[PDB]
């Protein structure tokens, strides 16, 4: 059993590489992809840069070149649902593209031609990481997870996110590539991702402020993940 | 003799006459993307049909430049035309390719850029100097310049206006190019936008893409010949 692990930042991949052991590191097509064990358990973590194209890139290698089993999605993202707090965990039980506008010929908002509107995230690998939320105490909500290539700062960026999807629950930039590429590959995946802020016009001073809370809650979410779909 | 030509197209309408014209072809489906590889005129190539997007495209990019290593890419299709002189069927050529729809403006990168990539990324010199000789010898009218991509279909109104004052200069606009470029750059592969204008992407850009889908095809496609068979030699 092999478990992928992409990360866009290294502060949000950081943490989980400096805890791989009979660790391998492979540069690639300007990504960097770290294999090896996470307490016993056999991994292949990616660093692949911002962004859609980034992430589609290096989810692409990882799966041709790594062939890992499922796909955990790491790393921060601005909080839309109202509960949400820095520091909390969303998990997607689906992603969808909020900047991408096919409907001039007739495709749902958000979808593209040859895709599923929505990419829908895997059950049991959902269940695994609501157990771990539960086991951990932690505050979290499941749902719609949304990503484009611009970071949300309130505004009319926003405005458009809510109009469009109201039930989303957050927003970054990777996610639906991800989910897309894992999509084409028939891979699955699950998206674990700590807010770091909440999309609003402070945003951009929350997520200097806190990025690394994100990206350890997320990354120690992850961590737990592997153990539980490793041994039960 | 001993070089591979990479060429990606986005629908099936866009590779379909190369397709057809493939010595000794055969077709690899994976991810998702279909490619072909065989010869065209004796050239070496690899074309593959990407599906449509910024993702599609990047997926299809990197599994052609992983799994067939290619010398050089060329990316074919349509385009909606956006510099004045342009007409339908007319090509426009890449000298650079910039996402219109990035913003990380708010961390103080340039609008359009992702961070970790140049705020452009540039088409390769020679591609497009062989390419401007191919348009020379066909006689045919075209542009040269940036070209942008987002994962919207640009059909006038604020889409449109807002392209025209992020990017006055840009030529065209379309969905793969600049993602294709994105990928091409982080492996080091020269790449040159060869495309064909379909319409102009104002208020009828849907209509006109249905009624000149067919012949941006044609004409990037000969125009894409030309190119593998001037590359190939001189
Ligand atoms: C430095 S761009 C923001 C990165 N962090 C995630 C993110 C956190 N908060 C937001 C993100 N992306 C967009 N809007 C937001 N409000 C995205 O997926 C990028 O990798
Ligand atoms: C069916 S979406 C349009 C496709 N053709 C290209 C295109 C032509 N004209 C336009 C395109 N894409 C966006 N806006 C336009 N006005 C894009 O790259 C897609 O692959």
């Amino acid at each position: 059993m092999k478990i992928g692990i992409i990360g866009a930042m290294e502060e949000e991949v950081t943490l989980l590489r400096d805890k791989i052991e009979n660790r391998q590191t492979i540069s690639l097509g300007g990504c960097e992809i770290y294999t090896g064990q996470l307490n016993g358990t056999e991994v292949a973590l990616l660093k692949s840069g911002i962004g859609k194209v980034a992430a589609a890139l290096g989810a692409t290698l990882l799966l041709e070149h790594c062939k890992p089993d499922v796909i955990i999605n790491t790393g921060s993202a601005g909080g839309l649902a109202p509960t949400l707090k820095v520091g909390d965990i969303v998990v997607s039980d689906e992603a969808r593209y909020h900047d991408a506008d096919v409907t001039a010929f007739g495709y749902e908002y958000g979808q593209l031609p040859g895709c599923p509107a929505g990419f829908k995230a895997d059950d049991k690998l959902i269940a695994a990481a609501e157990a771990c939320i539960a086991e951990l105490n932690l505050n979290a909500v499941r749902g719609l997870i949304v990503s484009g290539d611009a970071f949300i700062n309130g505004s009319v960026g926003l405005a458009k996110i809510r109009h469009n999807f109201p039930q989303a629950i957050a927003v970054e930039m990777e996610a639906t590539a991800i989910a897309h590429v894992c999509h084409n590959f028939n891979v699955p995946f699950v998206v674990v991702r700590a807010i770091s802020d909440v999309a609003d016009q402070q945003s951009h001073l929350s997520f200097d402020e806190f990025l690394a809370v994100a990206a350890k809650q997320s990354s120690l979410m992850v961590e737990s993940l592997v153990q539980k779909l490793a041994h039960g």
